[PDB]
């Protein structure tokens, strides 16, 4: 089998992407996001409490005839900005681009972050990190990729992000049409639960490539690029009054400026983001100070090669036995 579902920015921004999800009997149609940093399928759901939803659209797993309460499982996560949820657990048929899974665990949100109200556009979260980040507890569950893996043709899914564009995710087969040259592939550890990749190097605009191991992260759910604090600031130097900005929480820019593309290294490939992916736009509305789309992992523990630089690229997830990466241009 195969799925294949139409990926889209929450924002002119691209803060963020969602992708509808078929959840129940008959189909809910929720937007998730899909996050390749996280392992757990949630949603906002008629259990979650009244006043923490806000347009968001819910789950009724009392109006699914294959619903089935998973008894006495909870689940309970935060993400690295600070934002949670909590909830319950239902067990359902859930679809993708056409990809059914039977039995696939679905978060019932009780309790969600002021953040999560506050986005409308987000109905919930489909992780596709390894299912050894799962929170459902007593009993961890399985990811909907981990669930539909012996089904598809191949054990891997794709994610083909868009710039302030549509985009796809693919699950069981490699889309050859959609990407330029070769996909080169890349060792993966496991050993965080986490698509863990090494960079070869970098390079800022048109200027020599450096040579040096960025161990990081690919992570859909994750917006922006987060690199260590020499890579950051040498590209940063090339903006002319660009500065880090304590009180706004990180690089800022002008807004007039044309920023320089970054490259990041595929072992012996290279990968362009242009300049204009890392504009995030001002940083209150009417302001010409703009923020910045790379920014400093210093302090987060690991590099993040969130979607600023998976949407310069067709990107492989590989959950073969031994998992892998690849990037291909686009
Ligand atoms: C509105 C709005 N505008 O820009 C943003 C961002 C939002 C909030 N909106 C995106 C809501 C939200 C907050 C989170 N998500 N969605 C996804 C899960 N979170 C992650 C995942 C992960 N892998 N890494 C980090 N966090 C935190």
């Amino acid at each position: 089998s195969t799925g294949s579902a139409t990926t889209t920015p929450i924002d002119s921004l691209d803060d963020a992407y969602i992708t509808p999800v078929q959840i129940g009997t008959p189909a809910q149609t929720l937007n998730l996001d899909f996050d390749t940093g996280s392992s757990d399928l949630w949603v906002f759901s008629s259990e979650t409490t009244a006043s923490e939803v806000d347009g968001q659209t819910i789950y009724t797993p009392s109006k699914s005839t294959t619903a089935k309460l998973l008894s006495g499982a909870t689940w309970s996560i935060s993400y690295g900005d600070g934002s949670s949820s909590s909830g319950d657990v239902y067990t359902d048929t859930v679809s993708v681009g056409g990809l059914t899974v039977t039995g696939q665990a679905v978060e019932s949100a009780k309790k969600v972050s002021s953040s999560f109200t506050e986005d409308s556009t987000i109905d919930g979260l489909l992780g596709l990190a390894f299912s050894t980040l799962n929170t459902v507890s007593p009993t961890q569950q399985k990811t909907f990729f981990d669930n539909a893996k012996a089904s598809l043709d191949s054990p891997v899914f794709t994610a083909d992000l868009g710039y302030h564009a549509p985009g796809t995710y693919n699950f069981g087969f490699i889309d050859t049409t959609a990407y330029t040259g070769s996909i080169t592939y890349t060792a993966v550890s496991t050993k965080q639960g986490f698509w863990e990749w090494t960079s070869t190097g970098y390079a800022v605009g048109s200027g020599t490539f450096k040579s040096t191991s960025i161990d990081g992260i690919a992570d859909t759910g994750t917006t922006l690029l987060y690199l260590p604090a020499t890579v950051v600031s040498a590209y940063w130097a090339q903006v002319s009054g660009a500065k880090s900005s304590s009180s706004v929480g990180g690089y800022v820019f002008p807004c007039s400026a044309t920023l320089p593309s970054f490259t990041f290294g595929v072992g012996s490939a290279r990968i362009v983001i242009p300049g204009d992916y890392i504009d995030f736009g001002p940083i209150s509305t009417g302001s010409s100070s703009c923020f910045g789309g790379i920014q400093s992992s210093a302090g987060i523990g690991i590099n993040i090669f969130g979607d600023v630089a998976l949407k310069a690229a067709f990107v492989v997830f590989n959950g073969a036995t031994t998992p892998t990466l690849g990037f291909a241009s686009k």
